[PDB]
């Protein structure tokens, strides 16, 4: 179920993020960011779901945290606010976090959505969250309504947009398309 670190690494490389990508991390951010270089990373917040994306723009001095569930989990939000502050202390500034949900609650596509955000960051680091060709494919919904029936079609359309984007941009995804689709499916966690 979900996506492995090696899957995500292969897709991020296909998407052209390699020059800025620091790796995949277990629970913690990367050790440091540099005042001189764009950087991004994927963090497993649990230690094949629980994926969040990190990015850093040294020119705007902005850290981005992309979370498909809009930081609707208050403990997760608290943890990573502190991680941000600690990262700045190790590195010697603004944090922009997701505020709306783009993924269905029964989906296991978290890691894939993080890859899509990293494409957006690598290409439009001045505006990675929204108002760019990649993220404009995806629509956020209010967190309080994440579990409401009426938003599920929007969250499903987001996932369809995600898969179609990956088919166009990632040879790895094409080579593993049916497998990854099955493992990450929109209702992987609901069978009613
Ligand atoms: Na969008």
């Amino acid at each position: 179920m979900g996506s492995s670190e090696q899957e995500l690494k292969a897709i991020v490389k296909d998407l052209g993020c390699g020059p800025y990508f620091l790796g995949t991390y277990d629970k913690r951010f990367p050790g440091f960011v540099s005042p001189h270089k764009l950087a991004c990373a994927i963090v497993n917040t649990a230690g094949g779901v629980h994926w969040m994306a990190f990015a850093w723009n040294p020119r705007s001095k902005t850290c981005y945290l992309f979370e498909p569930f809009g930081f609707s989990d208050q403990r997760l939000k608290q943890v990573y606010q502190f991680e941000y502050e600690s990262l700045l202390r190790r590195s010697a500034i603004t944090l922009e976090k997701s505020t709306q949900s783009v993924q269905g609650p029964n989906s296991a596509a978290c890691g894939l959505f993080c890859c899509m955000f990293l494409h957006a960051f690598a290409n439009w680091p001045q505006t990675p969250m929204d108002h760019n060709p990649t993220m404009n494919l995806i629509t956020g919904v209010p967190n309080s309504m994440l579990n409401s029936p009426q938003v599920q079609p929007t969250l499903r359309r987001n996932q369809e947009q995600l898969y179609s984007f990956l088919e166009r941009h990632s040879p790895y995804f094409r080579s593993h398309s049916a497998q990854i689709r099955s493992a990450t499916s929109f209702c992987h966690l609901k069978n009613m």
